[PDB]
Parts: C-alpha cells; sequence; structure tokens
DNA sequence: TAAA
C-alpha cells in the first residue's frame, strides 16, 4: 500500500523515476531518441528504497530526425534492425507517463522527478519528445533532477556511472553497456544505494531541531 | 592548496559555486545579466568552506532578449548607473582566470559548477562563453553539481530557501536574487551538504569500497 | 512545480 509508505514524505513529494534514454547525436533538438528505460521506486517496510515497475521502449526516430554516426557505433544500435520492435516516440512516453502517474496517485505524491547520469542530458531527450508528440499530463518536473553524477560525486566520490557503481560494491559489466534497459537499472539500484546508504548511517530523518 | 584533500574529495574536479541572473529563461536568446562565482578549498581539518568571491554585472549581447517578468522578479534595471556592467567577455575571462589558477594550485585538473538546478547556470553561462568565444574554458562540458538534488538527498528538500533553513542557515526573502547572495547562501549549502557527510562517517569511505 |  503506497500510500502508507514513506516514499512520498522523502522528497518533499516527489516521486523519482529513474531514466536513460540511448540516441543518435548529444542534441535533444535536433538528433533521434531511439531507445528509453524507466524504473520506478518503491520503499519497503523498513524505509529502503527499491527499484518498482520497469519499463522498456525501442524508439523510431522522430520526422526530420539527426543521426551521427559515432553515436551509433557508441550505442550499436541499427535503427533499421527488423527485431528492434521499435514504436514512435508518441506510444512509449505515453505509456511511460501512465504508469509514472499511477505511481504518484497510488504512492500520495505530488509529481515525479527524472533520476538519470548526467540527468541533464535524458530530461533534455525526454522533454523534446514529449514536445514533439504533443504529450500532455507530463508528470515530469519541467527543470529539476536528481543527477545520480552528482549524488555519487558526494556520496561516493565519483561521478562516472561504472565506477560509482563499483565504489557502491555493485557489479558494472561493459559488455552490458548501453542497453538502456541495464543503464537504468545500474542507475536505479546505485541511487537506491546512495539514498539507503545515508538513511543508514544516520542522515535521515533529521534531528528534532531540523525541524523548520 | 595541493596539500589539502580538495583534489582527492571529488576525483579531481574543482568545484565553483555559481548564480545567474537572467532576462529570461532562454541561455539562447536572453540576456546574461548578472554572475557570481565562489570557489571552495578545504582548512587542515578537511572542511569545505568558501575560498574567493568574484561578483560582476553582465551587459546584455547584442540581440539579446529581455523579460519584463524576469526583470520584475530580479529586480534589475539594465539601465541603471550604478550597475557597472561589463561584457560578458570581461566577466567570463576575469571568473575563467581565477579559476584555472585555483586549479593549478590546488591539483586539479578540470572545474565543475555547483549550482541550484544547475543545469540553468551552466547553459546560461555556456551559452556566454560561446557568443564571446572564450577559450581554455575550465568548466566541465556537461556534468554539474546540483544543490537540488543533493539538497534532496541530505535535507529532504529541492527549494533553495527551504533547504537553507532546514539545514541550520539564515535565509533571507529580502536579500534574494542578487547574484552575490544566492551564491553565497549556495555555496554555504553545498559546503554544510559535504560537511555533514563527513561528519556523519560516510567520508572517507571503507577500506572495502576501495577499488 | 521556484532555476529567471
Ligand atoms: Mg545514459
Ligand atoms: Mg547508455
Ligand atoms: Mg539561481
Ligand atoms: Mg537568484
Amino acid at each position: 500500500n503506497a500510500q502508507l509508505t514513506g516514499l512520498c514524505d522523502r522528497f518533499r513529494g516527489f516521486y523519482p523515476v529513474v531514466i536513460d534514454v540511448e540516441t543518435a547525436g548529444f542534441n535533444a533538438k535536433t538528433d533521434a531518441l531511439l531507445e528509453i528505460a524507466a524504473i520506478t521506486l518503491k520503499m519497503d517496510e523498513q524505509g529502503w528504497l527499491m527499484p518498482d515497475t520497469t519499463l522498456h521502449f525501442h524508439v523510431e526516430p522522430f520526422v526530420g530526425a539527426n543521426l551521427q554516426p559515432e553515436a551509433l557505433a557508441f550505442n550499436g544500435i541499427d535503427p533499421n534492425d527488423p527485431d528492434r520492435g521499435a514504436v514512435s516516440e508518441y506510444e512509449a512516453l505515453h505509456e511511460i507517463f501512465k504508469v509514472v502517474r499511477k505511481g504518484i496517485k497510488a504512492s500520495g505524491c505530488n509529481r515525479a522527478i527524472m533520476v538519470a547520469h548526467n540527468a541533464n542530458f535524458d530530461h533534455s531527450f525526454m522533454m523534446a519528445a514529449a514536445e514533439r508528440a504533443s504529450l500532455k499530463r507530463n508528470p515530469f518536473h519541467p527543470f529539476a533532477t536528481f543527477d545520480t553524477a552528482a549524488l555519487a560525486g558526494l556520496a561516493l566520490g565519483q561521478t562516472v556511472l561504472s565506477k560509482a557503481c563499483q565504489t557502491a560494491g555493485m557489479d558494472f559489466d561493459s559488455t552490458q553497456a548501453h542497453s538502456a534497459l541495464y543503464d537504468t537499472e545500474r542507475t536505479a539500484v546505485l541511487f537506491c544505494e546512495i539514498v539507503n546508504r545515508w538513511k543508514r548511517l544516520g542522515g535521515w530523518p533529521l534531528s528534532a531541531a531540523e525541524e523548520v
């Protein structure tokens, strides 16, 4: 019963959703979005954060989108692969947005916040695509994010995803980079570990005096 | 400074706190009006604290847009004679110079912008640096340390005024939106978050966490 | 929903 967990209390009513995108370049406005995965989070009985629902979509390049060969070489994606099962930006985001809104309502939150590694990257691609497909009721905060690079820099003294995960004691496999799914799952587990560690060490909840 | 732990704390990144004031939300089209920068240092006990402060009022670039709602919000009159405004180039060149000195003196490799909802300030600083064709920009081209996310983790608060108050800091509504004051509160906030994690034993890491 |  999500309403009954502390999820909504932990981040002032923000519902954290982990996102990774794969793309055909670095420019959210002109380069194709090719893949997206999303993982909602939940808080267990002891107040530990953990992954909840996972969504994963392969995305058809938008009308007029550019595709940089270096990007494709990097993520190893072939936009014309039959087994891609590519759907439109609209269907992918619409399905993600539906599940996220459901989680928001079920948990007693008020909106979603994107958790991502160098989060401005994914946030911009996700916003540009939502703009393209004219999605409304976008549950994500229009500008605020939870960047795991910054968070790992604080908690672990590491900003690089693979290194942060290793330092946190997670396995990280260079072969499995870069499915959107694998990177999203490692980023979710990393983020949960950072928040849980903070609770472990007594940093949260705050003391009485810290009530203002 | 190379004998402090500053360069070891963030894998060679030299943290610089930044706040800009602007005539709108679009880094590409709206004027950059003001910017402050605060470098950090570690004391002998390993605590982070503000080091050098810089503060510039900025002349709107050629063709820049000025949204009235932004002016109303930040209280800035671009034509106030007392502004002592300088060009984007002069401001960023001076900021960049002092940051490059700090990097070399502390033994770091790159600077990383600390800012509140940092993509905002990072975008304007980068846009301006591009327009003025500044060279050897010491800031990481895409990585930031967002104090909104950091405060969300450390304090359960993402709004700057609230984060600060929660952390036991003063925060004054009247002083808000001078770049100087916002930068100073943001620096003190960021240092408190880092210092708190150290106080609680979160840093340094244990032996097992060494890879 | 607070980076102007
Ligand atoms: Mg990524
Ligand atoms: Mg990836
Ligand atoms: Mg600001
Ligand atoms: Mg301000």
